[PDB]
Order: structure tokens, then C-alpha cells, then sequence
């Protein structure tokens, strides 16, 4: 094939052009996200029943919907949260692979069946179904400069002016509200309602029948008299529009005449539906937008885009309204992206430098330099071909492929300039033979490279997921590199290279040039001469094999393990957790003095914080709060201190003087959509309805138990709230009837005034909005406060509550778990520095088979993942490892031959050990991927030396150690070159210390330890491996 | 103002018409709840009564033929055709007097539209033209958006159905034409192996 | 029995609120009566699986479904394929004239 | 020639035939009743059949 | 999937018109074989449970 | 496949059973597709020796 | 067992095994359905299928 391109350069440039284009299409059209859907797919029900306790909302919505979720195809596993707030969180987890439309279309079907069992304040507040396995782009913040505006206001205006475009902008996939609507609220007084011998039920039938929307009919409608002339539609009741309207209300009109309305027994405004979150920004109140990207969407562009729209909105804002931005990563997107683009570039100029260095000859410099971007075009396009995107996996694996893209092109220029220095043949001729000479080795070094790096493709779980974008795209380049290398690198040797003598080598030039040829002469010479030396004595270095192959098993023993490096993102999170029983009050000003000492002792590196009262991980309560908190860009963060690392230590240190609150900062997971790499999640079942309170004790012994294991479980805590205390009313029916009160009324009149109560909606500016009828705050504060109200009987006469129901207080959880639909409790831990996660979570399984009767477990998140793939990689790996050998005995048509090849695996390996061990890094994928790729550079090395010395070998008379000695000489300068122009391509990865150095670090530093020792063993340990094989068996 | 114009042009635009209805009167009636209950009315009965007898009200499902089937209830046509006779329906009273519409209801005259349309979330007009003999549709569309082009400000219009995609069509066949000819070109450098025959 | 105003503010406008963010979306086109019906057509790229697209619109529906009236569930509101176009026009008729 | 020729080139999408089948649409003006159209379509058929 | 998709977006439209009671136990979409996969039966070897 | 994750749900739900409970299949088809498929399997290695 | 089964004159009671696919029946019988098309009613449908 070389042969038929080296006569046809202009058809070979054909195929490159073509490359070129679909490349360059494919760059235009490829989608650009930071990462790929890497979490399994999951199906979020949120239904809220309000003014209800987790137990109400656990008995009468969440089982009811769990009970149903039947005939769902493809789910892996089923948990749900009841809150003391009203909410219930049902997440449904299918398998990776799972269609997440069909998936979500599947369980909202179910629940339409299951509608009518629910509540009918469910109900009417509406049960929602949404994907809940992706994250923000976005989180576009609105805020009042002026004081003029309270939260409500803010969040009222996003949703009536601001909501609707962004959500109409491209590239957005989904929109949500910080906040909510206005609401029609009705703030009762119980003292006045009292006074008119009025309820809470009274009012909201006056609500219902003077708010409404009524069918008239229509004038001269069909059928019609024989004579009409005239068709009109008929109005009649509508509903309400303003708060004066509802004002006037007609509750009741007494003896003497004068009129009862709203306006009289209530306050009536424009509120919010909830309250339960309070939203601030450095200080002021504030609403928000989070922008989530739509599916195969360019995350740059849908940013640029949002970006401009709220430009076009701002001429138009309200005096004092202002657009910040609290959570936005889109910038370290941008700048990874950049880096990543950077680190080609530079690595496509430094392979021309070492060409160059090597060389001497500028028309050589140009054909890697022409090779190298045609083949990461065509990388491109296939990624595209195959619906991927532009991520950073996808990137860091192209960066990881260009050490064996710029081999391939050095391998095939340099032999052919070796073949025109030493045999004098002109420039075709001598393409041809040394195409001649490599185009088997490098279709068996295709083959091999496959078999490495495919089995990752086939890893399961999430962690597949990850490595599936290595795998292919490293796979698509060293495949286009190869079809390169066979087609167009040939016909680009053929045609622009000059011819050179029969003898020279350079020594004849002058400077610099002339210095580095006899340098290099004389450094090959002693080269030859050490490695026939070592092939005199190969039983000390063999020995010295068994040493590096055994301390390569203790670095790889002793290396922990990760699966993503951490960054700085450029923010981080800080979340308060007050005391059981703390009000809105407490986490406010617990919330308000992290935003001082963010905002004053970290000026310098905090932008803006984002403080969120009312809920945070969890749990949602007045009693919980979190902060978003924002840092200036990295070029205004100099140094190791004023990164999120250095940050978030000092801002825990300083907040762990904070007393009667647990406050905690913290930087993002790599992949916020999964919170992995904290050890490991168990879920403690109540398989025998034992009770909450038999759970609370078992999951009590549990951790008991594990807190006598520090060597080993590390931080084992329960992922949930303590049971709270709570006012229970004991309503005694006996005395109800016999006052003439109906229950019916009393449990109307205490949930409308101290839950609230959804009445009906109201047209207000051309929009639906809620109409809720509360309590005012003053009376449904404390206990005693039960005696302001007061609920009319069938005499006529307001008994008390007092009268007809007794008082007390009890405990009770205020967030309740299930997993599977049974009850559950979830336990976080993870396992002790310098123990694995399995045997952790083989501990974990032995604690609980010790557990009280009727308690089962099961492991979930992370560890359902790590169950699901923990004893796959070995498995594929032998298979890669019988792939390489068979392709290999294919390639030399020996049986033996082949392993002088695989002993070259350790010898790269090692050094990544040793440069993960000196610099601290773990066994994360990265490290995983570049040490696959080392290996993979190792392997083409010694495929070329072995082939060599059998091809001098077999087609001449030279024996085994003279074969080696001059294959070696021959294939030493191609491999030193390479590895230099990878190394100085890798040294900013290495250097690296802004944005995205996490990363950059973990490919780097084992990619430039792993290159750097496999370089300097391998040169003369695969001659030993060959001298050693091809004597055993012959 | 824009049907106007395109009226202007006979020899490029023919049957230029909206897809839409015009303003339609109404009859509001206004129901005072307050004098219902005076009288002893309730105002559900109220509700039911005009909407059943005026707009006529499905009950329930009766047998057909062993078909299921609707029952309806509405007024007959005669007393159900003009805007006095609301007069002759009455309704009952708590105590049994029934009550006629006028001693609690008014009603008055307004204007709205009976069809209001929107495209890709913005209110919006759909109108509907050919083009001339002896003239083509791109034509058309080509004097329709200059016409267009003449309106007061944050009036816009858009190409949709048909024009759509004779819009579509219309900008995408340049690039169509330049990457086959490209293609082409390239086809004939790979298999006659030169530059020269491709550009001859 | 709703003005086109009122059922516009009540069911059109909460509808195609949240059908934004569908793939392969070209356009939209929406239109009130004055019967109180509401008639939204999503029109999608060529090629697009109409199946797919349904089920979107399905998923993007059932978020507005309980923000509409009382009334519009208990009519039901339907998502499904359409098209503009009659294939056909079959009438009945009775030559005896003796069927109304 | 050929630039010249194929700027002023009318464009279209598809020829337009005659299928056997055509539509008349009527509207009548704000209010008018169903007599009122029944008596235009009446016309509109006589049209046709005569 | 699709024909149950299907079937369930034509099948929401009447159940608003079924019976209360009717709704309340709960209707079901399914799309399985006429036949049994398995009969999973449970005893009580003690004979303490009926 | 089915069927081995219904034995796999039954043998995670039997430890916690109460005492006496105990799990029969007194209708299950797997075994004559297991047996059927392995018979078949044997005669191809038959014929290879034969 | 159907042998000593007819033998019980207090129901219709028979024994059978499965086909190869529960689906295809048998190869030589055939499903017929006798619709009500007219509105006839189920007492008239009953006489036409006697
Ligand atoms: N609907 C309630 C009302 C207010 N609203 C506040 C949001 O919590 C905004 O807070 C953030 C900020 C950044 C991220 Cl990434 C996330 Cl997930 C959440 C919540």
C-alpha cells in the first residue's frame, strides 16, 4: 500500500484534503461540554403536600408512589426522601445505556396512574418527573441595588420578563427559577375572624365562589332559530386580578348591614408561594436563573448566547436591578479548552525542533508537521461520526496521542532519511525501501495498540464511561496516524525530501550542527559498545529485570488509588448546619457571618458569595443553609495560598470557632453530576417493618461498631437528620361532636392557618398565579398561640381548640429515607488512608451481618459501581494481554519472539510509579491512561528494534548479536527523538499550576516518568530480551 | 397596513389574505354575588343555569344502540338566541321564589379576538398569498419581506410551512454547488493522478 | 366556555413555557380559540424521529400539566403526531333523502 | 452570460399541478351566523355545478 | 415502549371520564406475554400461617 | 436472564423470611431450555469426536 | 388424567401440556370472531352464534 502512494502523491493528497474537510467540519459541528453524560441515568419525582411532617408525607404520597413504580424498564435501583418541609424526592436510577427519555417517559406514565391515590393537595400542586442526572451550565443571578425590591419582587420579574427568553435562547436545554411567582396571600387574623364568628373555611369558600372562571355559553349559538343574524360569545365571572379585588371579597354582610370582607379578617398582598428559601447575594436579596445545556449543545456558545440576551435585557431592567453571575465554571471550561489546544500547538512546534535538531534538513521538519494535524482532523471527525463531543476526557486523550502520532511520523521519516544517508538512494527509491522495511511492523504496532487500549471501552458503570472516551478516542488517532503513516507520510517522503550522500552524517558541518553530529556518532558508538557489553553478561541485567518488575509490584501496591484530580474551578461551597429545632433567624446570621469573613478576610480571593438559607445537602430546613462562594480569576490568585485548596482549609479553620452551628467549606467534586471519591454509601434496610426506632438502633450498633475499626473505616457517619422534637395535637373526637364541631373543620382550620392552604389562581398581568390563605406570622408561632383560634360549630357558637384536644410534645424524624421501597438509613464513610475501598466495604458487610434480626443492607452510588466492576479489569486486561501476543507471533511467525516484546511492559511503567510516588499523585485515570500510553510507546519501540535485527537476521546472514547490535544502532535515533519531542511536549502539563493543573498534573507527570525510564531501560533491555529468547529457543 | 401594501402590487401578489379572524364582539355578563345572596340565590345555582341553559352542559353518559353516548341539557334555540332573553330564565331562592337574572345580573358590549396565534412564543399574524401569473413564489416572498421590511418597529416576520423551505433550499444550493463541484474536482485528481486534468 | 385571552394566559402560554430545550425543534406555532381550545404545533428538523419528538413534548408537558385549570385535566390535553394535510375526504350520503 | 443568466433566474420550490382537487375557503365577517354562511356556500356550489 | 406510550397518552384522555372507583384501583398499562415466565409459589413447612 | 434476577431478588428477600417460610417453583420452564440447550451442545461435541 | 378426570361429573376439568410456543396454538385450529355490527344487541349476537 505504501508502494501504490509513493507513485500517486497526488491521490494520497486527495485523501488528506478529505481529511482535512471532515475534520474541519467536524470541529464546526461537534458539540463542547466540560465533561460527557458520565453518571447513570435518574428520574427525579418531586411532589410537595405542604404543611405536612415527613411521616404524613411518607404514608400518604411517598409509598404510594413507590408501590407503583412498577414495569419501568432497565432501573438499576429506587430511593426516596419524605422532609418535615412537605417534599418528597423519589430518584430512580436505570442503567447506564439506558434511553433517559424513555426511562422518563416511562415513570411519569406510571405516576398518572398512580395520581388519583394521592393526596388531592398533591395533587393540586403537582407531582414533577424530571431528569435529574445533569448539572447547572449556568446560574444567572438577579439583585436589587437599591433596597426597593425584596426576594419575592426579584423572582416575580425573572419569571415574568427574564425566564421566557433564556429559555428561547440556543442552546439551553432547561430552565429553573431561584424563587417563585407572586401569590395572592392571605394573611388571616384570628382574632378578627374570631370577632365576625368567622374560619379559615369560610374564607377560602369565599375565595373559591368570588374567584373563579364560569362557562357561560354563547348568543345565537348552534343550533340556531331560523332568523338569526347575530353569533357572540358570552363573558361572564372571571377571575380576580388584584389585591383590591380580592380585598373586597364578601366573607358575610351582619344584621345591621355592615359588609365583612377580606380586607377586614385578613392582609391581603402579593407574597411568594414558599418562603422555606431565602436567597442572598454578597448581602442583598436576590433571585436567580439555572441554565442547564441542552443535549448535544456547545457550551461555549450557549454561554456566549445567554450572555448577550441578558445584555439585551439590561436597558430595560427596573432602576437598581442588576445581573451577576454567582456559579459559573464556563469560564475554566474556556480556559481547560485553551490549555489543552495550547499543549498541541506547542507540541506539533518542539516535534519540529527536535526534527530540525536531528535532522538538519527543514523539507524533513515539514512532513510530521503536515502529518500530525491531518491525522488530529481526522480524530475529529471520527469523534464527531461516532456522537461524541469536545470534553475534557476526549481532549486529554488526544494529548495522550500525540506522543504516538509524533512516533509514527519521526519512525517514518527518519528511516527514510537513515536509508537515503546510508545507501545514497534518491528520495523514492529510498522511501520505498524503508517503507519496505516498517509497513509490517507498524500494521502489527496498529494491531498491539488496539488491543491495549480497546478493553477499556468495556469497562461498566460510570467509570466505563469515563474510560470509553480515552479509548476511543486515542483508538481513532493512533488509527488515523497509522493509515497516515501508510498513505500520505510516504508520498510526502517521496516527494519533498532532497537526496543526501551515500556517507554523510553530518560530521562535516559546522557550528552547532557539525558539534551535535560527531557528538551523537560518538554517543551511538559508546551506545553499541555497552550494549554488546551488556549482551556478554545479560544473566546480571536479567536479575536487575526481577529487581525493577518487583519494585514495580511494591510502587504499585503502595500507590493509592482516586478517580478524578480535584480543581479550582474558581468556586467552592460552604454549608452551615444549625442545631435541630433552629429557626430561619439563626441560619441567616450564621450564614451572614461567613459572607463577612468571606467577603472581608478573603477579599483579595472571593468575588461574591451566594448565601442559600433554607436548604443544603441532605436535608432542607430552616436549620440548614449553604453559600456559593465565587473567586476571582486565577491571573488575580497568585500562589499556592490563593487557590480553593489553601481557601477552603483556612475558611474551615476560622468558621470552626463558630459556635451552636457546624460550618464546613469545601471545593467541587471533579464531576459535580456524581459527589464519588469519598469512600463508600451503605444503606441500612428494614427488611421485617421493624420500625424507625428499631432502625435508628441498628444503624446506632452499626456505627458503634465501626467507630471500633479506626485502622480500616475512616469518618463513618449517618446521611441524615436525628429525630427532632415535635408539637403533637391530640384532638379528642369525643368532645368535638359533642360541641357540634366537625373534624372536618378543626383539621381545615389548623392546617389553613399554621400550614397554609392553596386555594385557587388569579390572572394577574396575563399569568396564572397561586392564591394562598395563611396565618399572619404573629399567630401561629408557639404553642400558645393554638388559643387564638377558634372554630365555629353547628349551634353557631366558636368553641376553642382548647376546648376539644389536648397538647403535648413527642419526637419524631424529620426526614425520612427508603431504599427500594423499603425504609432505610444511608451511611457515608470511607475507607483508612492506606486501605482500599473493597476491604472497607467487606468490614462494612461484616459489621452488618452482626446487626439485629430483620436488618439488610445494600450498597448504592459509588459502591453499587465498584461491586458492579470490581473484577472486570483483570479479565479484559488477560485478554488484551493474549491479543498482544498473538498479533505479535502473527507479526514475526514465531511463538517466542513475542515476549522479547511484552518484557518491555515494566520497564515504562515503573518510572510513571516513581514519578506518581515523588510527587504525591494517585492512581486516578489519568495516571491509568498515560501509563496505557507509555506502555503502548514501549511496545512500538521494541516492535521496531525486534523486527530489525530478525529482518537482518533472516533476509541476511548476520547473526543474532550482530543483528541486535546494528538494529539497535539503527533504531536508537528515532527513539531518543521521540521521546525527547514527548517529554519537552508533556514538561507544561508537569510545570503546571493555574486552572485545570489537577489534571494536567495527573497526565503529565506519570506520562514524563514512564517515557523517561522506559527510554532508558529499553534501549538496552529489549536486545537482551531478543538475545535471551532467540537463544532459548533455537 | 401590510395587506394594504401587498394590495398595492396586483401584478406581483394575488388572494393576499390572513390566515386569522377578526375582532369579535362579546357579551360580558356581570353576575353581582352580593345581591344573589340578598335575594337567597346561590351563586353555583346562578353559574349552572346560564352556563347549562346558554352554553348547554354534558350530564352523563346514556346507551345508544349499545353505543355509549352524551347527554346534554341546554335551552331551546328561542329562548336562547338574543341578549334579552336572559330575562325569561329565573332561578330558585333558599325559600322557593324564583328570581329572575335581571334583579342581580347586568351586562354590556366589549371587542376580542376569537383567535389569537403566536409563533415560536411570540404573538404573531399568519397571512397567506400567491404570486401572480407569470410570477414565481420566490418572487413573492422576495416583495413580501421588502413590504415587510416597511413596518413600525419591533414588528418582524418569519417564512414558515412551504416558504420555509423553499427559504432553505433557496440559501443552502450555493454551498451544495461549491463542495460538489470541490468534490468532483478532487475525484478526478485522485484517479488521473494530476492537478491539471481536474482544472481543465 | 374561556376567551381566547384568558385561555391564552391560562394554557397556551404556561404550555410553551417549557417547550424550549427539545431536540431538533425548528419551530413552533400556537393558536387560542375562543372555545376555550388551545392548538400548539411543534414543528421538528427532517429526519427527526417523530416518536422521540412525541415523547420529548410528553416530558416537557407533564411539567405545565398541573399548572394548568381543573378543567383542561379533566378534558384532557393530548400529545400527539400530526399532520396538516386530509389523505382523504370520505362523505355519506343517502339518495332516499329520507336521513337528515 | 451565466452569472448574468442564473442572478435573474426566478426562483421557486416545486411545480404546482393539477390533481383532479382544489379548495374554496369562505369567511364571512365578524358575528355572521351559520345561515349567513350556509347561504354563501350554497353559492359557491352552484357555481361549481353550473 | 412506543406502543405503550402510545396506548397510555390515548388512555389518559378517558380517565378523567372512568369511574371514581374505578381510579382508585388503579389502572395498568402493560406490555407483557400472555403467558407466565414463572410461578414463584411460598409455603410455611411449620404450618403457623394460613 | 429474567428469571435469574427473580432468583437473585428471592434469594436476597430469604434470609429475613419468618420462620417456616420457604420459597417453590412449582412452574418453571427454565430447566427444560437449560437442559435442551446443553443436550444440543453435547451432540456437537459428540459429533466432533465421532 | 384426563381419562380419570372425565369421570367427575361436578365440572369440565382437563389436563394439557403447552406447545412448543404458547402463542402459535395449534397448527390446525382457528380463532373466529362473530361481531355485533349492526347494533343488534348480546341476545341477538348470542342466536347468531347458536
Ligand atoms: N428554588 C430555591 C429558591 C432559591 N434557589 C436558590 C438556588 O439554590 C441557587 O443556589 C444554587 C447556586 C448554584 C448551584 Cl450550582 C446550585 Cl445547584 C444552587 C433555590
Amino acid at each position: 500500500m505504501p508502494n501504490f502512494f509513493i507513485d500517486r502523491p497526488i491521490f494520497a493528497w486527495v485523501i488528506a484534503i478529505i481529511i482535512m474537510l471532515a475534520g474541519g467540519l467536524a470541529i464546526l459541528k461537534l458539540p463542547v461540554a466540560q465533561y460527557p453524560t458520565i453518571a447513570p441515568p435518574a428520574v427525579t419525582i418531586s411532589a410537595s403536600y405542604p404543611g405536612a411532617d415527613a411521616k404524613t408525607v411518607q404514608d400518604t404520597v411517598t409509598q404510594v408512589i413507590e408501590q407503583n413504580m412498577n414495569g419501568i424498564d432497565n432501573l438499576m435501583y429506587m430511593s426516596s426522601n419524605s422532609d418535615s418541609t412537605g417534599t418528597v424526592q423519589i430518584t430512580l436510577t436505570f442503567e447506564s445505556g439506558t434511553d433517559a427519555d424513555i426511562a422518563q417517559v416511562q415513570v411519569q406514565n406510571k405516576l398518572q396512574l398512580a395520581m388519583p391515590l394521592l393526596p388531592q393537595e398533591v395533587q393540586q400542586q403537582g407531582v414533577s418527573v424530571e431528569k435529574s442526572s445533569s448539572s447547572f451550565l449556568m446560574v444567572v443571578g438577579v439583585i436589587n441595588t437599591d433596597g426597593t425590591m425584596t426576594q419575592e419582587d426579584i423572582s416575580d420579574y425573572v419569571a415574568a420578563n427574564m425566564k421566557d427568553a433564556i429559555s428561547r435562547t440556543s442552546g439551553v436545554g432547561d430552565v429553573q427559577l431561584f424563587g417563585s411567582q407572586y401569590a395572592m396571600r392571605i394573611w388571616m387574623n384570628p382574632n378578627e375572624l374570631n370577632k365576625f364568628q368567622l374560619t379559615p373555611v369560610d374564607v377560602i369558600t369565599a375565595i373559591k365562589a368570588q374567584n373563579a372562571q364560569v362557562a357561560a355559553g354563547q348568543l345565537g349559538g348552534t343550533p340556531p332559530v331560523k332568523g338569526q343574524q347575530l353569533n357572540a360569545s358570552i363573558i361572564a365571572q372571571t377571575r380576580l386580578t388584584s389585591t383590591e379585588e380580592f380585598g373586597k371579597i364578601l366573607l358575610k354582610v351582619n344584621q345591621d348591614g355592615s359588609r365583612v370582607l377580606l380586607r377586614d379578617v385578613a392582609k391581603i398582598e402579593l407574597g411568594g408561594e414558599n418562603y422555606d428559601i431565602i436567597a442572598e447575594f454578597n448581602g442583598q436579596p436576590a433571585s436567580g436563573l439555572g441554565i442547564k445545556l441542552a443535549t448535544g449543545a456547545n457550551a461555549l456558545d450557549t454561554a456566549a448566547a445567554i450572555r448577550a440576551e441578558l445584555a439585551k435585557m439590561e436597558p430595560f431592567f427596573p432602576s437598581g436591578l442588576k445581573i451577576v453571575y454567582p456559579y459559573d465554571t464556563t469560564p475554566f471550561v474556556k480556559i481547560s479548552i485553551h490549555e489543552v489546544v495550547k499543549t498541541l500547538v506547542e507540541a506539533i512546534i518542539l516535534v519540529f525542533l527536535v526534527m530540525y535538531l536531528f535532522l538538519q534538513n527543514f523539507r524533513a521538519t515539514l512532513i510530521p508537521t503536515i502529518a500530525v494535524p491531518v491525522v488530529l482532523l481526522g480524530t475529529f471527525a471520527v469523534l464527531a461520526a461516532f456522537g461524541f463531543s469536545i470534553n475534557t476526557l476526549t481532549m486529554f486523550g488526544m494529548v495522550l496521542a500525540i506522543g504516538l502520532l509524533v512516533d509514527d511520523a519521526i519512525v517514518v521519516v527518519e528511516n527514510v532519511e537513515r536509508v537515503m544517508a546510508e545507501e545514497g538512494l534518491p528520495p523514492k527509491e529510498a522511501t520505498r525501501k524503508s517503507m519496505g522495511q516498517i509497513q509490517g511492523a507498524l500494521v502489527g504496532i496498529a494491531m498491539v495498540l488496539s488491543a491495549v487500549f480497546v478493553p477499556m471501552a468495556f469497562f461498566g458503570g460510570s467509570t466505563g464511561a469515563i474510560y470509553r472516551q480515552f479509548s476511543i478516542t486515542i483508538v481513532s488517532a493512533m488509527a488515523l496516524s497509522v493509515l497516515v503513516a501508510l498513505i500520505l507520510t510516504p508520498a510526502l517522503c517521496a516527494t519533498m525530501l532532497k537526496p543526501i550522500a551515500k556517507g554523510d552524517h553530518g560530521e562535516g558541518k559546522k557550528g552547532f550542527f557539525g558539534w551535535f553530529n560527531r557528538m551523537f556518532e560518538k554517543s551511538t558508538h559508546h551506545y553499541t559498545d555497552s550494549v554488546g557489553g551488556i549482551l556478554r553478561s545479560t544473566g546480571r541485567y536479567l536479575v536487575l529485570y526481577l529487581i525493577i518488575v518487583v519494585g514495580m509490584a511494591y510502587l504499585f501496591v503502595r500507590l493509592p488509588s482516586s478517580f478524578l484530580p480535584d480543581e479550582d474551578q474558581g468556586v467552592f461551597m460552604t454549608m452551615v448546619q444549625l442545631p435541630a429545632g433552629a429557626t430561619q433567624e439563626r441560619t441567616q446570621k450564621v450564614l451572614n457571618e461567613v459572607t463577612h469573613y468571606y467577603l472581608t478576610k478573603e477579599k483579595n480571593n472571593v468575588e461574591s458569595v451566594f448565601a442559600v438559607n433554607g436548604f443544603g445537602f441532605a436535608g432542607r430546613g430552616q436549620n440548614t443553609g449553604i453559600a456559593f462562594v465565587s473567586l476571582k480569576d486565577w491571573a488575580d490568585r497568585p500562589g499556592e495560598e490563593n487557590k480553593v485548596e489553601a481557601i477552603t482549609m483556612r475558611a474551615t479553620r476560622a468558621f470552626s470557632q463558630i459556635k451552636d452551628a457546624m460550618v464546613f467549606a469545601f471545593n467541587l467534586p471533579a464531576i459535580v453530576e456524581l459527589g464519588t471519591a469519598t469512600g463508600f454509601d451503605f444503606e441500612l434496610i428494614d427488611q421485617a417493618g421493624l420500625g424507625h426506632e428499631k432502625l435508628t438502633q441498628a444503624r446506632n450498633q452499626l456505627l458503634a461498631e465501626a467507630a471500633k475499626h479506626p485502622d480500616m473505616l475512616t469518618s463513618v457517619r449517618p446521611n441524615g437528620l436525628e429525630d427532632t422534637p415535635q408539637f403533637k395535637i391530640d384532638i379528642d373526637q369525643e368532645k368535638a361532636q359533642a360541641l357540634g364541631v366537625s373534624i372536618n373543620d378543626i383539621n381545615t382550620t389548623l392546617g389553613a392557618a399554621w400550614g397554609g392552604s392553596y386555594v385557587n389562581d388569579f390572572i394577574d398581568r396575563g399569568r396564572v398565579k397561586k392564591v394562598y390563605v395563611m396565618s399572619e406570622a404573629k399567630y401561629r408561632m408557639l404553642p400558645d398561640d393554638i388559643g387564638d383560634w377558634y372554630v365555629r360549630a353547628a349551634d353557631g357558637q366558636m368553641v376553642p381548640f382548647s376546648a376539644f384536644s389536648s397538647s403535648r410534645w413527642e419526637y419524631g424524624s424529620p426526614r425520612l429515607e427508603r431504599y427500594n421501597g423499603l425504609p432505610s438509613m444511608e451511611i457515608l464513610g470511607q475507607a483508612a488512608p492506606g486501605k482500599s475501598t473493597g476491604e472497607a466495604m467487606e468490614l462494612m458487610e461484616q459489621l452488618a451481618s452482626k446487626l439485629p434480626t430483620g436488618v439488610g443492607y445494600d450498597w448504592t452510588g459509588m459502591s453499587y459501581q465498584e461491586r458492579l466492576s470490581g473484577n472486570q479489569a483483570p479479565s479484559l486486561y488477560a485478554i488484551s494481554l493474549i491479543v498482544v501476543f498473538l498479533c505479535l507471533a502473527a507479526l514475526y511467525e514465531s511463538w517466542s519472539i513475542p515476549f522479547s516484546v511484552m518484557l518491555v511492559v515494566p520497564l515504562g511503567v515503573i518510572g510513571a510509579l516513581l514519578a506518581a510516588t515523588f510527587r504525591g499523585l494517585t492512581n486516578d485515570v489519568y495516571f491509568q491512561v498515560g501509563l496505557l500510553t507509555t506502555i503502548g510507546l514501549s511496545a512500538k519501540n521494541a516492535i521496531l528494534i525486534v523486527e530489525f535485527a530478525k529482518d537482518l537476521m533472516d533476509k541476511e546472514g548476520k547473526g543474532l548479536i550482530e543483528a541486535t547490535l546494528d538494529a539497535v544502532r539503527m533504531r536508537l535515533r528515532p527513539i531518543l527523538m521521540t521521546s525527547l519531542a514527548f517529554i519537552l511536549g508533556v514538561m507544561p502539563l508537569v510545570i503546571s499550576t493555574g486552572a485545570g493543573s489537577g489534571a494536567q498534573n495527573a497526565v503529565g507527570t506519570g506520562v514524563m516518568g514512564g517515557m523517561v525510564t522506559a527510554t532508558v531501560l529499553a534501549i538496552f533491555f529489549v536486545p537482551v530480551f531478543f538475545v535471551v529468547v532467540r537463544r532459548r529457543f533455537s
